[PDB]
C-alpha cells in the first residue's frame, strides 16, 4: 500500500539523517515523492519535492549517450582512437572512445584551471595537463577526466557547446523545465551546498560549501548540471526505454568491462543500472531496472560520508524489486 510504502520508506530515511529529496517509481508510478531538512537554513527554506540538486557524476551517463547519438548519426565510431581528436597529445594516443566510456584509460587530469575559462580553453587546458599512466590502460579506474574529453569530441564534431547540444538532446527533447546548468544559477527552487564534518550525522548547517565558477566551468560533461528528482527519473528512464537512443544501441553502450561492472557511463548491475555522485556538498544516487520502469532517486545537499545517501537508495531499491 501507499500508506504502508510511506511509513517503510520515510523510517528509513529519518533513520539515515536524510537531507534533499526522495523519489521512489515502481512500474512506471510514483509510489512516494518527499523532501527533507533545508535547501538554505540562513533563508529557512526547506527543500521541497521540486528543488534543484548537483547531479554531479550522473551527468557522464548523458554525455555517453551524446557521443553514442553521434556514432548512430555515423559522425564518430567507439574504435576511433582519442589522437584523431586530440592531435597534439603526447602519449595514450592509441585511447579509443570505448575505453573513455567504460573507465579503463590510463589518463588522469590532476587538477583544471584556477581561472574561470570558456568550454574550448577548459578543454585545451585538459589535453595539455593530463597525465598518461600506461600500467592503468586497458583496466577500470573512475577518472572523471574520460568524459571531459568525451564532451569536448561532442564540441569538435557537432560545432556547437556542449550547453547547446545538452539543451537540445536532454532539456528540450523531453521538455524538462527543473534542469540546467548550474554557472548561470538555479532559480526558484534553489539549494545551497552544506559541508559536514567526518564523522557527522545529524545535520547542524553551520557551514556551506562554496562552489567557484572555475570549478563549474571544469565540470564539463562531468558534474555541471541541476536537476529535480524527477527531472533526473524522466532522463535515465528515457535513456533505457529508447526514447533518445535505440535499444539496440543502448545495449551496446551499457556494456561492462572485464575489470568493471562501469560501461557507456553507468554501473551495469545484476538488477538494473546504478549512477553515484559525490562532489561540492552534495550527493546523488540512482538505482533503475534494466526497463526503467522501477527505481529511486535521492539526491542531497548536505553530503555526510557517516550518512551516505547511496547505501539507503540501494536499501529501498532492493525491497522495491521484490
Amino acid at each position: 500500500n501507499n500508506k504502508n510504502t510511506d511509513e517503510q520508506v520515510t523510517k528509513a530515511l529519518n533513520l539515515s539523517h536524510f537531507v534533499g529529496s526522495a523519489l521512489v517509481v515502481k512500474n512506471d508510478h510514483v509510489i512516494y515523492n518527499r523532501a527533507f531538512g533545508y535547501a538554505n537554513k540562513a533563508k529557512n527554506q526547506r527543500n521541497k519535492v521540486n528543488s534543484k540538486y548537483q547531479i554531479l557524476s550522473i551527468q557522464k551517463s548523458m554525455t555517453a549517450v551524446g557521443i553514442m547519438q553521434l556514432v548512430q548519426a555515423g559522425k564518430v565510431k567507439l574504435t576511433d582512437p582519442i589522437s584523431k581528436y586530440y592531435p597534439t597529445l603526447k602519449h595514450g594516443r592509441q585511447t579509443t572512445l570505448r575505453q573513455m566510456l567504460d573507465m579503463t584509460t590510463g589518463f588522469r587530469l590532476k587538477s583544471g584551471s584556477k581561472e574561470f575559462l570558456p568550454e574550448n580553453q577548459v578543454i585545451d587546458f585538459a589535453a595539455h595537463n593530463v597525465f598518461y599512466y600506461p600500467d592503468k590502460n586497458g583496466i577500470y579506474n573512475y577518472s572523471s577526466v574520460n568524459f571531459l574529453l568525451l564532451a569536448g569530441i561532442i564540441r569538435k564534431v557537432t560545432g556547437q557547446s556542449y550547453q547547446h547540444f545538452f539543451t537540445t538532446h536532454f532539456i528540450d527533447k523531453l521538455n524538462l523545465n527543473e534542469t540546467g546548468f548550474l554557472i548561470h544559477g538555479q532559480g526558484q527552487d534553489a539549494t545551497t551546498g552544506y559541508r559536514a564534518l567526518a564523522d557527522q550525522t545529524l545535520p547542524n548547517y553551520d557551514q556551506t560549501m562554496p562552489e567557484s565558477k572555475s570549478q563549474m566551468a571544469n565540470e564539463l560533461g562531468t558534474g555541471q548540471v541541476y536537476m529535480s528528482t524527477a527531472d533526473l527519473f524522466t532522463v535515465e528512464s528515457a535513456i533505457l526505454k529508447g526514447q533518445l537512443l535505440s535499444k539496440k544501441n543502448v545495449a551496446i553502450l551499457h556494456t561492462r568491462t572485464a575489470t568493471g561492472e562501469y560501461g557507456g557511463g553507468v554501473y551495469n548491475m545484476s538488477n538494473g543500472i546504478r549512477s553515484h555522485g559525490l562532489g561540492y556538498g552534495y550527493e546523488s544516487s540512482i538505482f533503475l531496472s534494466p526497463d526503467g520502469k522501477t527505481g529511486v532517486v535521492l539526491m542531497s545537499n548536505y553530503y555526510r560520508k557517516a550518512a551516505g545517501i547511496q547505501a539507503t537508495a540501494n536499501k529501498i531499491f532492493t525491497e522495491l524489486m521484490k
